Formats: structure tokens, sequence, C-alpha cells
């Protein structure tokens, strides 16, 4: 009685893996509740029709070598009075608040963070400077490089705060050993983009909590990385703070929908927020987590959907 | 010899407005250099292909009144192969990255700011959080309020921080308040708006404006003042300075390219607060005159803002 309009693909690193969490969202959603519309987006951006479900597939979604060339619709043209769309989509493109911009244009619901929140939570350094200055919340140690900022204090402010190896990023991956890496590392990044950020490696128990919700935020009993652990065997103060951290962060950004917080415990009991992650994968941790509280992968795919309507009433009224 | 599509109006409070700054800058363009390409987007947010112009127009542009039904296009339709967008659209839908994030899955080039520097720029909450973490710019006094936080004690530090008067606007309902019933009023229609609402101290204080042009090479203007303009704005070498300065590490923290106009506030005894960075400033008005001022002509000013639009273009394709 729904239609939902499943985007897969991208243009991003990450689009071999939306194809995988489009196939498992597609046969996993409840059909007596939704029809299912596809399109794929290549790599290259265009947009393909391809396959409606009525009913459960059992059936590959299409990929970047199975491309049917007259199957390629006008972007616009996935546009439908009331139907909701499902941006299974991951990393730039999908998360950094270009889709959502796109579908807010084309007057669609949509699953998941609005525009700022999903640019504020791709941008790691924005991230950070807002929850050291909103919150309590622990992120992982850090410095920031705007191009134009001296380079030789900048190289002893990371060797004041971090301790090598370090990963140098451009803002929108090298690894660094010592100084000279560094150095090398952050002239290539420059190329990339005139906001870098280092950040100290860290190695250390991952741990992820599930967030659902618009303005009644949940989250899931935490999951371990290293195979699963969920829930995670953690002390009940960590559990607590790790989760309490996960609605803050989502809470302070404006988030909606969904997200999923990655963090870091580490052996002295020590939690830092590593990433907050707006469309996290469906292949992996998100579903599982919230099969754990009770939570089935139909319902909370329905409840994705009404989140999403109600973000539109909101943003249309 | 260059396609410039010319985005205008919008869902916006400000897409009146938009209109005008269109129709300045359709006519104040080098049609040498360009043919026009004009597109209305109405209240609605549909999409209507209006006038292409090869020459310079007498000749108005579609406003909501006006709207031709047959003239409908689907939205993608303003795709044309190596046709730079002029997005002259102002506010919400015009400054918040969704024009910029539906342009950019279009695989345009367009004038402005990115999706990130839009959006971060159009909320003053996160603009003032990330300018007091990362650089020296005073930010005019305001609080910020997440709905969860006890009321009581955010109620207490908006009268520690501020003096009444204060404004109230969802983060997304603007209403003033000249004591704590009327701070109470405010805040509570203010959440229905928005989750995240901002408490700003009324400023009544001189107010001085920064033209910034450039991708990487960050230029700005002299001071401009708002009461008449004063272009330049008659102030102290230390003064505009600081404004020129602070407007360029504003625009270089956010990672905002293309263009902005930043607003300061100027106090009696010399102090100046960031008041706003605007991304897609009016083009009825301050940004092309201070510009001018500079010896820029607005004609060349555009063709320097397509020149930047095709050069991000080809960073964000690469």
């Amino acid at each position: 009685k729904e239609t939902l309009v499943l985007l897969y693909g991208g243009r991003s690193a990450e689009r071999d893996v939306s194809v995988l969490s489009a196939e498992s969202v597609m046969r996993a959603i409840n059909y007596d509740n939704f029809l299912v519309k596809t399109y794929f987006i290549t790599q290259a951006g265009d947009f393909i029709k391809t396959q409606e479900f009525d009913s459960q597939p059992s059936d590959k979604l299409m990929t970047n070598d199975t491309i049917i060339a007259s199957q390629k619709i006008k972007p616009s043209d996935i546009y439908e009075e009331e139907a909701v769309v499902f941006p299974v989509l991951h990393g730039p493109m999908g998360e950094d608040g270009s889709i959502q911009g796109f579908l807010e244009v084309l007057k669609m619901p949509y699953v998941g963070t609005n525009i700022l929140s999903s640019s504020v939570a791709m941008d790691k350094i924005t991230t950070n400077q807002v929850l050291e200055s909103a919150t309590t919340i622990p992120q992982v140690a850090y410095v920031a490089l705007i191009e134009g900022e001296p380079l030789e204090s900048k190289l002893a402010e990371v060797e004041e705060k971090l301790i090598y190896p370090v990963f140098v990023k451009p803002a929108n991956i090298s690894k660094a050993e010592n100084r000279t890496d560094l150095k090398q590392a952050i002239a290539l990044a420059l190329k990339y983009d005139s906001r870098v950020l280092i950040e100290q490696g860290v190695d250390a128990r991952e741990i992820e909590v599930g967030i659902l919700g618009n303005t009644d935020v949940k989250t899931t009993l935490p999951g371990e990385i290293v195979t699963m652990a969920i829930p995670a065997e953690i002390d009940p103060v960590i559990v607590e703070k790790m989760r309490d951290y996960a609605a803050t962060a989502f809470r302070t950004l404006g988030c909606c929908g969904l997200s999923r917080c990655d963090f870091f415990l580490t052996e002295d009991g020590k939690v830092y927020l590593n990433e907050l992650n707006t469309m996290p994968g469906f292949t992996s941790m998100y579903p599982l987590l919230w099969e754990n509280m009770g939570l089935s992968y139909s319902v909370l795919i329905e409840e994705l959907v009404s989140l999403a309507k109600e973000m539109f009433d909101k943003r249309e009224s």
C-alpha cells in the first residue's frame, strides 16, 4: 500500500557496498506494506530505472558492469506523489547532504538525516568542534589544518597533541609514522582540499550504538566489532555512557531518522567518539543491533519510513 | 559563447527579492560572453522554463502571480552539458545547501558555496561554535537551546549571558523578548518549529559589510556601511583590516568557495562582532557595489563567479 523508492549505487568509493545494502533492504522489507521501485545511480551519476517489486524477491540489483542504457531516466522522474525515498547510499554523495538536497528540491520524503546534520556528520572537523563545544563527549584526538595556517607550528601541534602513527585525510588517506611522512601526507591532502584532518591512530575496542527516531531518540545496547558481539560485553557504566553520548551526539547535530555511533573503548575503560554515521550499512551492525532489541528488520524499515513522512510533513508545513 | 542557467524564485520568504536580484543579474551580465537561460522556481517548488536571452533585455522575469503552466518542466531538464548555474536564491532552499545538493546530483557547475559551507553558514549555532573554536572572531552574544535541556537553567543562562531584548528563532518563528515571560513564550513556539533554537542578543550598533570573492585566493572588499549606503565605510584602518581579515578567515574556516558577504556590528567603543555570513547575498544592494568600489565591475564580477564555479566543479569531479 506504500511506494518506497529505493536509490542505490552512487558515485562514492562505498558504492559496491551500497548495492549489497539495497539488496538486503529489498529482501527484508515487508511487501504487505510496500510497493518497492528501485533506481540505480551509476558511478558517473546517471539514474537507471531497474526492477519494481510488489512481492518478496529471492534477483540481483544493477551494478556498474550491468547498466542497461535504454533504462536510463531523467533524475527527477524518480518523483511520484507520496512515495518515500530510501537512499541506500554510503560515503560522499550518499552521506554528505547532496542526495538529501536533491530530494528536498524534488519535494520527496526521504529516510535519514537532513542536509545540515548529514554534511556536518560527514565532516569530522566540524563534528568534533560542535561536540567539544556543546557536549562532553570525548572525540578521538585530532588536529585540523586550514590551508594558510603556518606549516611548521601545525606540524608541532600534531606532535604535541598526537602520538605516531597518525592519519591524514583531506576533509572532502595517508598514514604517517614520523614527521617526514606527515609532511608528505599533508602536501598531497592539500591538493585535494583546503581543509585537512590529522587524526590519532587508535588501536582499541570498536563498539557501535544504533540510533533511531526523530524527536524521541532510541538507542540500542552497544555491539562489538571483533566477528560481532551483540550485545557487547561491557560494564553497565560504559553501556550507559555510550548510549547517552550517541543520543546526545544525534540531538546536538539535529539528526533525525537513524545513525550509528562508532566508539573506541581503551584498555583503561575510556570512551571516545570515533564517528557518527548517518547512513550505515545494511549488508552489518545497524539492523542486527536493533534486532537484539526486539526490533525486526522489516519493522525497523517501516519505522524509518514513518519517520521520513513525519520529517517531510514537518518541513513542508 | 557560454550558457548560464539562472535559477530564481524559490520557496523561502526571501523569494520576491530573489526575482529582483535575478533581474539585476540578467541586465548586468555581458552577453558578449553568455547565452542566459532563465528558470523560475515557484513557491510550491515547481520549475518553470521562462526566458532565454542572447542579448541584453529591456523584459520582466516570472513571479508567483504570473506562472505559465505549459512552461513547466521536469526539474532535471535544466541540465545542459557545460552550462554553469547561477542560483539567485536567498534563504532556505536557496542558501541551506539543498539547491547545491540538487545541482551536484545533476552534475552541474554552480556559482557559490558548496553543501557544507552553505548549511553551516545558514545555521548560526554551528557557525558560532565553529568560529569560536577555530578562530578569534567575536560572535554576537548568543545562547543555543537543544530540546531536552532543562528550561530553567537555559532561561538563567540567557539572562546571565545576554541583555534584554533578545530574539528567539528556531534554527531550521522569530520572536522578540523584553523579559523572562516573553522569553518563555517565544521559546515555546520556536520549539514547535525545531528542536534547536537560537537566542541572540539584540544589538543596536553600526552595520558594516565585507564582500568576499574567490576559491583558494580569497579577496575581500573595503567595508561598506548600512545607514543609505556609505561605500567605503568611514572607519579607522585597524577596524577595516580586522573586518577584512575576520571575513577572509570566516570564509576559509567554513570551506566557502565562490562568494560571501560578512555582516559585522561595530559598537560605539570600536568592538567588532560577526553577525552573519551570507553565502548568496542580494544582487538588487551591497555586494556588487562593494566590488564596484574596488574597481571590479558587475559584469566582470559575474564572469569571475562563473569561472570560480567551473573551477570548483573540476576539483569536485576529479
